[PDB]
């Protein structure tokens, strides 16, 4: 099939040339458009008051100066003259687990991908202590099977999947679960010290052990070596709440004016 | 009862002064806690790499250099002897509509309000001497709903502010989110220099802002209110997937 790839990592990390070449060996078509640089630490957003700067690698990749979002969004109203059947997004060199999703940008070209009516997938790493080479091969080979499942058992696509995979060999690897997400914020204390000319500052503190990483989670699958996938929403509106709210405000209307 | 504010604009901008004002005016206890600077424009993310640095500039305000995230989560965990009831973000000087919600600064305040177990409202105002004392007092009206009639607190309220005076307003209404960039197309154009430059077009042809969005109140002068999620994780769809995944193990 025709597949798109990108990343937030940069167009030189990796992990995003492992995944590319996996997929062509496969007997898939595959064009790469990704960011010049990390783009982590920035807004995910799009970019509507400038115009944008791109350039040409080679015949299978092109360079561009801009959020993820950019990248995507381009690629299918006019960049290039290319239908694809699916949209693919990493791998990341980190892991996006729990209450760390919604500000993500791998997860970010995913749910670009889906905006125009294309079925996408997130996959990240999830590696450890920041001389081993990561484990990309693993998670590569995870990939090239949900891309060929989805083809002959297609889902209702008003979903994306999100994936983290162990950083450890494939032979380790103990088989596929499905989670959902987990809470780790509340956890979080805070610390006080001094810097080097006597002023007080700030550090977000570690997780305590009242945090929610117990059975059925995804930060539960993770630790005993296994493969997490998450569905999670493309609509941010609560429809199970609408009439309730409702009734709530006629009750404000005739309180008032 | 006790509130705690926040924005992403500043802690000098004209929304949030008056903002806080009006609801000691009400009778309520306003504590103030705010990025240092206009940090519109960067990721929303919690900082764990460098530590925070942080200001007391009077007796209810707090200067931070960091997120709006790190100014709520900061406040809730030892900075400060005070224990509110609810949290409320704004008032932001342009609006917050469609598939920009998202990534909204102002909505990020909120957000981490409810991880840490609170209620929580976002307030915009929708700018084409702007009307905030027609925000302020729609925000003071809400709040006291809210004490009295509690909500499930599995969700957040997205309200925003049409930019007129009070005596013009018609009313409230229950809206959806909207969207208007699903359809824009890829323009080519050449800068000064003879580069190849790539613009976002403008709004499609069709676009999905017709009866019952957010778009179309404000245009008509009503006040928007959205219910928003908390949790991305889609329940309704676990049954499906875990069946998906038992014929994919079996395929050996
Ligand atoms: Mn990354
Ligand atoms: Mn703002």
């Amino acid at each position: 099939m025709r597949v798109l790839v990108s990343n937030d990592d940069g167009v030189d990390a990796p992990g995003i040339k492992i995944l590319a070449d996996a997929l062509r060996n496969a007997g898939h078509e595959v064009m790469v458009v990704a960011p010049d640089r990390d783009r982590s630490g920035a807004s995910n957003s799009l970019t509507l008051d400038t115009p944008i700067r791109a350039k040409q690698i080679d015949m299978h990749t092109y360079s561009v100066a801009g959020t993820p979002t950019d990248c995507v969004h381009l690629a299918l109203t006019g960049l290039l003259n290319y239908d694809p059947d699916i949209v693919v997004s990493g791998i990341n060199n980190t892991g996006n687990l729990g209450d760390d999703v919604i500000y993500s940008g791998t997860v970010s070209a995913a749910m670009e991908g889906r905006f125009l009516g294309l079925p996408a997938v997130a996959v990240s790493l999830v590696t450890l202590y920041r001389q081993q080479a990561p484990q990309y091969e693993t998670a590569a080979h995870a990939a090239i099977n949900i891309v060929a499942q989805l083809k002959t058992d297609p889902l209702p696509a008003d979903t994306i999947l999100n994936v983290n995979v162990p950083d450890v060999t494939w032979q380790q690897m103990r088989g596929f679960k499905v989670t959902r997400l987990g809470n780790r914020h509340r956890s979080a204390p805070c610390l006080t010290q001094t810097d080097p000319r006597g002023h007080t500052i700030y550090w977000i503190g570690p997780a305590g052990p009242e945090q929610d990483a117990g059975p059925g989670t995804d930060f539960d699958a993770v630790r005993n070596t296994y493969i997490s996938i998450t569905p999670i929403h493309v609509d941010l509106t609560r429809y199970q709440a609408l009439e309730n709210v409702t009734r709530w405000t006629d009750r404000l209307t005739a309180h008032m004016d």
